[PDB]
């Protein structure tokens, strides 16, 4: 059994069926249209630049939308927006997005390939540090490795009244379920680490920063999956396995359980005929 992380093809290719499967997107999208404006509410309070620092270019349309919302309550205020993905393809891709988009003249980007880690690792080269209004990291952490020193560290760049917000998958979810009994017996890769804001409770309460949670329900469509020998149902299994290929690769005595066990409430719910895995998501703001 192979970590599916090493396999960029298939990766995405499931990625992708799982965004086409999933209300994942949508559930953004409410967040950012029903909470985060008075979150984002006092940022710019005061300066005549607003800074917004995000931490992975994969959700390049959500970072977009988190602008429309800043600009909103900013009107006339330049923004810089810095990216620091690893991926150049992601970046590359960003970039497209950008210059078919309107109402970008009062922002600035800045993209800097490197990750989370080495990111910081430079900055404290420099011998000035540097502040900023609103950091965000949204489905990332799960690569980071050291979560407790990347949570601490960020959060001492904010700046005045700014705020960190961070989401990962809620700890009463169906991966929570799935990874707390099947995890051990999946590939266990260096790069990938399974994390829900539970973990993330934790780690903040411990590290004394005033956070609030909030969660929202999502789904994933993984209906495909009870059909033996569909390519889509295929795919699925790859993306909560984690693995390639995982049904011609894995062994039966497992598979046969969790086609049960997902089945089953704590995992899934039946709705129209169609079996809904619980995809729900938490957004976390910190304090500065
Ligand atoms: N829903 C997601 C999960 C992981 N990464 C993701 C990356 C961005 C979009 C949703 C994601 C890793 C493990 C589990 C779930």
């Amino acid at each position: 059994m192979r970590s599916l992380f090493s396999d960029h093809g298939k990766y995405v290719e499931s990625f992708r069926r799982f965004l086409n499967h999933s209300t994942e997107h949508q559930c953004m999208q409410e967040f950012m249209d029903k909470k985060l404006p008075g979150i984002i509410g006092r940022i710019g309070d005061t300066k005549s630049e607003i800074k917004i620092l995000s931490i992975g270019g994969g959700a390049g349309e959500i970072d977009l939308q988190i602008l429309s919302k800043v600009q909103a309550q900013y009107p006339g205020v330049c923004i810089n927006n810095e990216v620091v993905e690893p991926s150049a393809e992601q970046i590359a891709k960003y970039k497209e997005l950008v210059a078919k988009t309107s109402n970008l003249e009062n922002v600035k980007f800045a993209w800097h390939k490197e990750t989370s880690s080495e990111y910081q690792s430079r900055m404290l080269e420099k011998k000035e540090l540097q502040k900023w209004d609103f950091i965000h990291m949204i489905q990332m952490l799960y690569y980071v490795k050291d979560i407790p020193a990347t949570l601490k560290f960020f959060h001492s760049l904010l700046g005045t009244n700014a705020k960190m917000l961070i989401i990962v998958v809620s700890g009463s979810s169906g991966w929570d379920k799935l990874w707390k009994k099947y995890g051990s017996r999946f590939p266990q890769d260096d790069l990938c680490q399974y994390i829900t804001s539970d973990d993330l409770t934790q780690m903040l309460d411990n590290l004394g920063l005033k956070y609030e949670c909030y969660d929202l329900l999502s789904t994933m469509d993984i209906s495909d999956c009870f059909i033996d020998g569909n390519e889509n149902g295929d795919l699925l299994w790859d993306f909560l396995t984690e693995t390639c290929n995982f049904n011609a690769t894995a062994p039966p005595d497992l598979r046969a359980e969790l086609g049960k066990d997902l089945q089953e409430p704590e995992f899934s719910a039946k709705k129209e005929g169609k079996v809904l895995f619980n995809n729900t998501l938490s957004f976390i703001v910190i304090e500065a």
